[PDB]
């Protein structure tokens, strides 16, 4: 198990299972050739299953959410060492989004609604959100009530079809669901994007030999091909730290988030 012949490669389920898996085909391929290895990609049911997963040391690689990777590395020996870059930033934001039939634009409109969100373990998807909307006057469970939906494809589509007449959601996410036709900008309204947000932290096993370690993260920062990083929408990987990730501890403490809930 210091340097397998077979990599489990574990990708945060932000989107439908299929989805995920067909974007990640190109890497599969590269990774597969570049390290001689057989490769296993592992979309889990929630982010919490992911997370246990990494704590018995079940994976070798994981792609983690901001949060569910400050969840995961407190209970796992776990390491990052790669993320996204475009354009040369390495962030993304959160968006709050409003029904646009029913007239909700604005934070007042969101007072007396069923707000969606994604897993509760998602930075995008839950914590960014609930803080917005707290900073905005408006408290879970008295001004409005949450329902926690799974993933961000079905936020965007609840909130479209007026199920939730608000939601929170990762930008990205949304920007590609209207360019593939599924989510009419017409129906609806961006009402507000959160700062930036640390990008998703590649991460792996600590147990693996030091040699094997360099060359993943050298694989992964000098990688350039199209077919890999195109359905991605990035120009490469760029190195990042641990530390990177304290905001994220910050915002979860000041929330009050509860690794208990999350792990055992």
């Amino acid at each position: 198990s210091a340097d397998p012949d077979k990599l489990i490669v574990a990708l945060i389920p932000d989107e439908n299972a299929a989805t995920v898996i067909q974007d990640n085909q190109g890497l599969k391929d590269y990774l597969t050739e570049a390290f001689d290895k057989e490769i296993e990609l592992v979309v889990t049911t929630d982010y919490s299953s992911m997370i246990e997963a990494a704590r018995n040391d079940r994976l070798d690689l994981a792609y983690f959410g901001p949060l569910s990777y400050v969840l995961a590395k407190a209970v796992s020996d776990i390491e990052p060492f790669a993320a996204r870059i475009k354009g040369g930033t390495k962030t993304y934001n959160s968006c709050i989004i409003g029904n646009t039939k029913k007239g909700v634009t604005s934070f007042d409109d969101i007072k007396g609604t069923t707000f969606a969100l994604g897993d509760p373990a998602s930075t995008s998807s839950r914590l960014f959100p609930e803080l917005t909307l707290a900073e905005n006057g408006l408290t879970k469970g008295k001004d409005f009530q949450g329902v926690f939906l799974g993933s961000h494809d079905a936020v965007a589509l609840a909130v479209q079809n007026g199920n939730a007449q608000a939601g929170g959601m990762a930008c990205p996410i949304l920007k590609s669901l209207k360019k593939k036709g599924v989510i009419d900008p017409s129906k609806v309204t961006t009402i507000a994007q959160s700062s930036p947000i640390p990008q998703y932290p590649w991460t792996m096993r600590s147990t693996l030999s030091p040699e094997l370690k360099e060359k993943i993260r050298f694989t992964f920062l000098d990688l350039d091909s199209d077919k890999v990083l195109k359905p991605f929408n990035a120009d490469g990987f760029a190195s990042i730290t641990d530390s990177d990730y304290d905001g994220i501890r910050k915002a979860g403490k000041l929330l009050g988030l509860d690794l208990s809930k999350f792990v055992k």
